[PDB]
DNA sequence: TGATTACGAATTGC
DNA sequence: AATTAAGCAATTCGTAATCA
């Protein structure tokens, strides 16, 4: 009405503007670029694509004539055919014509002379009879290439080589323009990619956000009961790749005052708020549609309310792009409910949402959640300090139902300048962490849509990406399918080995950590660990290693039963190579490209000093290089994950039994030959190995010291003089064993790598080890303490046991010299302990808080009495009559803070639960004994595990455990003697 | 009534 | 007329059942 998409994309670019006219005009070459799919599945089969022209004007491209087909191994025989097509047509399923190839299956090795292997390729028009029959021919055991029966545009877009998420040059199309839309008609011969570097792109996304009220006191609104209402709704739109606006919009009921930053609209009803926002959504056009927290309160709301009211079909057709559509259809298809979201191999999320055509929704809180899987605190307010912003961005609830109530026109205008913030805030956080072009490369890596790219995990694009690789072969063509098969067992197969470590504190000799780059992909390029280059009988071996073949053979127990297998080597040929080496290969280089790029932005920042301004900026990309390259790195190594996988197309268990065993076979090896020449090994793990040199390397500096004073500083020196020989001979040591290690596969793949030094250092047992980290010069005035599982790092700790594992920790570190007083661990231990327990006084209410998960599905055993006495007494509560909300359940998967009180007369934890804020309130102290006892103890006696007084006779097996025990009933016996 | 054990759940390190 | 989901090794706590 008063301003529109095109107005807006004219005025901010007015020349490429002009120039999209004239082509239009002159019907040339365009340029196109996609942001949401959607497609049909009953009639023809056509492919919707929403996006964007080079100056901002949306169009919607439509490809017809895309074939629809699936392929079966059988024969080239016509009697075959005949009986194929007859099974088919028995089952009332139409299809077009048949067709003939040949292909080299996936499974199994083959000689050249007989790789080549018969395809019969089934046309069809649409979805639904193709579906139909890929399920009847699977479950009446016929093997099936292609084979994709939950989405098709992924085949479409790896078999056309054709990207859905860069941009699409357009040549020979038919144009219409219709209102506001430019109607494209295309056909799969036209198009193709643009391989050079795009213009600088031009989309619009739409941060919005709600306001909601209710008349009762402390409840949070529901749209199932009447009354309440939602009152405000603010929207405002931006570039995909800038934060200053475009346009802002507000709606509202109460009357406000005028303010120049924003439009506002005055209803008088709640259907005209909801009629004027479907109005302004359809004006506008965003591309994208973004708001915090939206899939869990603000859609089912404004659905609820109006499916309360009737006017669903209304909103869904103004909002939508594409045609008619019915109530029905709308409730069945086009609004989803509980849809579940993967962050973390333990953890999951439920979201639903409104998906109008035309427009890709997506959640901020998603995907900070999935950015920082290890964060306690998931609100908007703690993802937005942890980046460096600006935070306290928030009112209180009890302030707008007092500024409601009151109805003046200066309250509601300072809500809405909080809303307008609040909206705000999701695109700075949305362009600060660069979130959508990331999730663009993934998916051009991969050959998948953006949807996907937000809304699904990584196996699927490890398959797509093999198959994708696989039918674009040099040498031919490879047929993979996707439906998993064979029977499904239970069990673990063995992997890694972790070697005992000599427990204790080392403060004499420097100890170096060596350990092999990408060790699970290198093994499979040096061996060719492929699906193509196994063979399973051992006659076949026999023959191939008599012809002149080489071959790496594999075998290992599982289930109380020999796996055994081997597979073909490629004696650094090219044409000899594997499938699985080739993606690996072209993955690393990526991966080696931004390593340097790191390299040499640490060198830049190790020459800059805190003080300086740009300091922060240096350090936030050097973190995003990091995370980039560790995105790479779990997604090189989910191949693997996926190798073994019961549920996947590619299981192949003597591909990961081999993996496993060649790398305990290299460990082991590179120990032996290690310990064969001098040095000392103290610790080692799958792959990192940590030695100590010989006692003959530092005699000159030893001899030099002394002969002096014997001060502090010359020992500082002689530290130096320790560390920088080390590295010196540790440097000599890493080349050598790469040599050795060449010379024993035949191949370069395999290499190991230098990280630091350890000195002084600690190991307390097996994964339990700390130390003082130098890099490249050596520097002891640091509080940086390495850390590497200590339990003081984990997430339900509390303060208490954090502060005394530090002060444990950085007190036996501070470089005592051999003539003066050297304290054991155990005295330490001890002071800190009686310290502690004794002068309880310096404890606040802060350090006893802690964290834990409501996880109804999962048993449990403490949570799950709490629960059931919180609800007895909110029962109790709502009985007589009074407030019940301060007891309400978390929300599932949610975490909340508890504390333990002391219970007069139980002796169970979850009989001495209890919420903070009801112990704030009501006081109620705190029990200490029990924090000390179930968790220090623990910890303390994990520290003096290693003495000698607590080791068992050489009957016992499992040594560490008995120590354990033991320790803590000696320090429990010390602590009850301290302080009864 | 005490000591000991077994199994699920939670969380880190590769 | 409906559907996702990489692997294993190692330690620590918490409650109920069985054993002297
Ligand atoms: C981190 C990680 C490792 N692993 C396994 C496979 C790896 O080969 C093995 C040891 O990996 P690491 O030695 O931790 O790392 P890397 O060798 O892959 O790379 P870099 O040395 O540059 O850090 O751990 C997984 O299976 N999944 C994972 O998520
Ligand atoms: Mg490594």
């Amino acid at each position: 009405s008063i301003m529109d998409r095109s107005e807006i994309v004219a005025r901010e670019n007015p020349v490429i503007t002009q120039r999209v006219t004239n082509l239009l005009q002159t019907n040339a070459p365009l340029l196109f670029m996609p942001i949401d799919i959607h497609e049909v599945r009953y009639g023809a089969y056509t492919l919707f694509m929403y996006g964007s022209l080079e100056n901002g004007y949306k169009a919607e491209v439509r490809i017809e004539n895309i074939p629809v087909f699936f392929d079966v191994q059988i024969e080239f025989n016509d009697t075959n055919q005949l009986f194929l097509k007859s099974l088919l047509t028995a089952e009332n399923i139409v299809y077009e014509r048949l067709e003939t190839l040949t292909q080299r299956p996936v499974m199994g090795y083959r000689e050249k002379e007989k790789e080549f292997a018969p395809y019969i390729r089934i046309f069809f028009k649409s979805l639904y009879e193709r579906r139909k029959a890929i399920t009847y021919l699977n479950n009446m055991g016929y093997n099936t290439a292609a084979d994709d029966t939950t989405c098709y545009y992924r085949m479409v877009s790896r078999e056309l080589k054709l990207p859905l998420t860069s941009w699409i040059q357009l040549q020979h199309y038919s144009y219409e323009p219709r209102g506001l839309v430019h109607r494209f008609s295309v056909t799969p011969e036209d198009l193709v990619s643009y391989q050079n570097d795009g213009p600088t792109d031009h989309s619009i996304v739409m941060a919005y956000d709600i306001e909601t009220y209710s008349p009762v006191k402390g409840t949070v609104p529901d749209p199932n009961q009447a009354n309440d209402v939602v009152f405000m709704i603010c929207m405002r739109i931006f570039w995909i790749h800038s934060t200053e606006p475009l346009a802002s919009t507000c709606i509202t009921m109460a009357p406000c005052k005028k303010s120049s930053e924003w439009t506002t609209i005055l209803c008088s009803s709640e259907k005209n708020l909801l009629l004027s926002f479907a109005e302004q959504f359809s004006r506008w056009a965003p591309d994208i549609c973004t708001g915090f927290n939206d899939s869990r309160y603000d859609w089912p709301f404004i659905v609820e309310k109006s499916m309360q009211h009737g006017i669903l079909e209304e909103i869904f057709n103004k909002m939508s792009l594409f045609w008619h559509q019915k109530l029905d259809t709308i409730l069945k298809c086009y609004y989803v409910k509980e849809k579940r979201v993967k962050i973390s191999a333990e953890k999951s999320i439920i979201s639903s949402f409104l998906h109008t055509p035309g427009c890709l929704p997506i959640d901020v809180r998603n995907m900070c959640m999935q950015l920082y899987p290890k964060a306690e605190k998931t609100s908007l307010k703690a993802f937005l300090e942890n980046c460096g912003l600006d935070s306290k961005v928030d009112l209180p609830y009890h302030l707008m139902w007092k500024y409601y109530e009151t109805r003046d026109s200066e309250k509601i205008a300072d809500v809405a300048y909080y809303c307008i913030i609040d909206a705000q805030r999701c695109q700075d956080l949305l362009v600060r962490h660069n979130v959508i072009p990331d999730r663009r490369e993934v998916g051009i890596l991969s050959y998948t849509s953006l949807y996907d790219c937000i809304y699904y995990a990584g196996g699927h694009k490890v398959c797509n990406m093999l198959i994708a690789y696989a039918i674009h072969d040099e040498y031919g063509r490879i047929a993979c399918s996707t439906i998993a098969r064979g029977k499904r067992e239970h069990g673990k197969y063995p992997g890694a080995f972790v070697i005992d470590p000599v427990k204790g504190l080392e403060q004499d000799k420097p100890t170096t950590g060596l350990d092999f780059a990408s060790l699970y992909p290198s093994l499979i390029m040096a061996y060719n660990f492929s699906p193509e280059k196994f063979v399973a009988s051992r006659d076949e071996a026999n023959s191939l290693m008599a012809k002149g073949e080489s071959l790496h053979y594999v075998s290992f127990h599982f289930n109380n039963r020999l796996v055994e297998g081997w597979f073909v080597r490629h004696n650094n040929v090219p044409d000899k190579m594997g499938l699985y080496p080739k993606v690996l290969i072209d993955l690393l280089n990526k991966r080696t490209a931004l390593k340097q790029e790191l390299k040499k932005l640490g060198e830049k920042k190790e020459c800059i000093h805190e003080s300086h301004p740009g300091f922060k900026e240096l350090q936030f990309r050097h973190a995003m290089v990091d995370a980039k390259q560790k995105a790479l790195k779990i997604f090189m190594n989910t191949f693997y994950g996926e190798a073994g996988n019961n549920l996947s197309p590619f299981f192949l268990l003597p591909l990961a039994g081999g993996v496993t065993s060649s790398g305990q076979y290299n460990l082991k090896l590179v120990y032996n030959f290690v310990i064969n020449k001098g040095y000392g090994i103290k610790y080692g793990d799958t792959d990192s190995l940590y030695i100590t040199c010989p006692d003959s390397l530092y005699t000159e500096v030893t001899d030099a010291y002394l002969n002096s004073q014997k001060t502090i500083k010359h020992y500082e020196q002689l530290c130096h003089e320790k560390v920088l020989l080390s590295m010196k001979a540790m440097s000599t040591l890493c080349a050598e064993v790469n040599e050795y290690l060449r010379q024993d596969n035949g191949t370069s793949y395999l290499r190991m790598a230098y990280e630091e030094v350890l000195f002084p250092v600690c190991f307390t047992g097996k994964k339990k080890y700390y130390g003082i980290a130098h890099v490249n010069t050596p520097n002891f005035n640091t509080k940086e303490l390495f850390i590497r599982g200590i339990d003081i790092i984990k997430q339900g700790q509390t303060k208490l046991t954090k502060t005394i594992g530090t002060r444990i920790m950085e007190e036996s570190m501070k470089l005592r010299r051999p003539e003066d007083h050297r304290p054991p661990l155990i005295e330490i231990v001890k002071t800190v302990l009686k310290d502690a327990v004794v002068n309880m006084k310096q404890w606040n209410f802060e350090d006893f808080i802690q964290t834990d998960a409501w996880r109804p599905d999962k048993d449990n055993k403490a949570v799950q009495i709490f629960m059931s006495r919180m609800h007895a007494r909110r029962e109790q509560l709502k009985k007589h009559g009074a407030a019940a909300s301060q007891f309400a359940e978390p929300e599932p998967g949610e975490r909340f803070s508890y504390v333990i009180v002391e219970k007069q007369v139980s002796s169970r934890k979850g009989d001495k639960m209890e919420y903070v804020s009801e112990a704030k309130a009501k006081n109620l102290p705190i029990d200490i004994l029990f924090y000390i006892n179930n968790y220090v103890l623990g910890l303390c006696a994990r520290f003096i595990n290693e003495n000698e007084e607590f080791q068992p006779p050489d009957n016992v097996s499992n040594k560490d455990e008995y120590a354990q025990r033991r320790a803590k009933s000696y320090l429990q016996k010390f602590v009850q003697s301290i302080h009864p």
